[PDB]
């Protein structure tokens, strides 16, 4: 490999997986709270729409 | 039939390959504190293309 110090693509990776885990946490204690599991149209637009509805 | 003081082959010989490895010396610890081995276009001219379009 090259052993160096400039770059650090185990770093790199690992921070992609640690903040898609940070941004899925914080998807959840938000559906938690407010007792929903679709409070934002990003969540579920086909949900949107019909929940509305009834 | 030859030995003089004038002219010294062998001196100018190791003197040639002396500084062929202080050159080489030279390169080296400075790609180390850099931390990269395309620092200047004579080291790759072609690498440093790809390197700073990457």
């Amino acid at each position: 490999m090259a052993v160096n110090v400039n770059t650090n693509v185990s770093a790199m990776t690992a921070q992609r997986y640690l903040t898609s885990a940070t941004n899925a946490q914080q998807s959840s204690m938000e559906r938690l709270s407010s007792g929903y599991k679709i409070n934002s149209a990003k969540d579920d637009a086909a949900g949107l729409q019909i929940s509305n509805r009834l």
